[PDB]
């Protein structure tokens, strides 16, 4: 419940060494795509903002300006993703599904239902510093219903804290979920919101062990996941988040992958934000749960030095 990421910090380590090695890479006539590659996915993020510093000093060139301009479709992102300082990462997507005509509601669960009540105030904070707006001005300008609703009690990264676990509450929160379950999420919506957005975790774990004994199926089980509701995703997102984040983000992974074509957006996204926090578990998960490791899938996936950059920020 101690957590492992794929990428460590690369030493010996020499950001002047590495920038003149980018330059080059990157001067003149085409590109070597493969030193970038091999650089951006063996240093951890720090290292990487001490790659860009050095680059900068030594050429007075911007290298993500750079990597922008010379390369091209997925390797780009994949590159120009791995370069953004871990601190804006979660600020910067949330400004993206958000701005524009529609929303992606997709990064507003995967986020919001994923990151630690730590995590939740630090991106707040680094997006009214960054964007100089209220995150949850712009949901709420975003998003309405239930589903508005519960992204703000999510937002407010005020969950209760892990103590004492009163059974009776357990029991009493199970007898509701397990009746608004029946209703197909259809009613009482106030209720199962207070209860999922805002109790511990240790609680809510206790609270579906009783629901599956009520019931004789799993909260999830009754939720469809390919069909419909934004809240019922939300809802599933949170459920999954509560019992392993790891679990959840390995099926998020599958789910990217299987059937004809590939949500890339996703796939980076993930690989990215959980390389130096849980990637090593989410790939235990997935292959516990899926019967293929997440490498070979991505292998079958996806394709050149997008392909070899992931599957070496995958490891094995
Ligand atoms: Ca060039
Ligand atoms: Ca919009
Ligand atoms: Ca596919």
């Amino acid at each position: 419940k101690y957590t492992r990421g794929t990428v460590t910090a690369f030493s010996p380590f020499d950001a002047r060494a590495d920038a003149e090695a980018l330059r080059k890479a990157m001067k003149g006539m085409g590109t070597d795509e493969e030193t970038i590659l091999k650089i951006l996915t063996s240093r951890n993020n720090a290292q990487r903002q001490e790659i860009a510093s050095a680059f900068k000093t030594l050429f007075g060139r911007d290298l993500v300006d750079d990597l922008k301009s010379e390369l091209t479709g997925k390797f780009e992102t994949l590159m120009v993703s791995l370069m953004r300082p871990a601190r804006i990462f979660d600020a910067h997507a949330l400004k993206h599904a958000i701005k524009g005509a529609g929303t992606n509601e997709k990064v507003l669960t995967e986020i919001l239902a994923s990151r630690t009540p730590a995590e939740v105030q630090n991106i707040k904070q680094v997006y009214m510093q960054e964007y100089e707006a209220n995150l949850e001005d712009k949901i709420t300008g975003e998003t309405s219903g239930h589903f508005q609703r519960l992204l703000v009690v999510l937002l407010q990264a005020n969950r209760d804290p892990d103590g004492r676990v009163e059974e009776a509450l357990v029991e009493k929160d199970a007898q509701v979920l397990f009746r608004a379950g029946e209703l197909k999420w259809g009613t009482d919506e106030e209720t199962f919101i207070t209860i999922l957005g805002t109790r511990s975790v240790s609680h809510l774990r206790r609270v579906f062990d009783k629901y599956m004994t009520i019931s004789g199926f799993q909260i999830e089980e009754t939720i469809d996941r390919e069909t419909s509701g934004d809240l019922e995703k939300l809802l599933l997102a949170v459920v999954k988040c509560i019992r392993s984040v790891p679990a959840y983000f390995a099926e998020t992974l599958y789910y990217s992958m299987k059937g004809a074509g590939t949500d890339d957006d996703t796939l980076i996204r993930v690989m990215v934000s959980r390389s130096e926090i849980d990637l090593l578990d989410i790939r235990h998960e997935f292959r516990k749960n899926f019967a293929k490791s997440l490498y070979q899938m991505i292998q079958k996936d996806t394709s050149g030095d997008y392909r070899k950059a992931l599957l070496l920020l995958c490891g094995g």
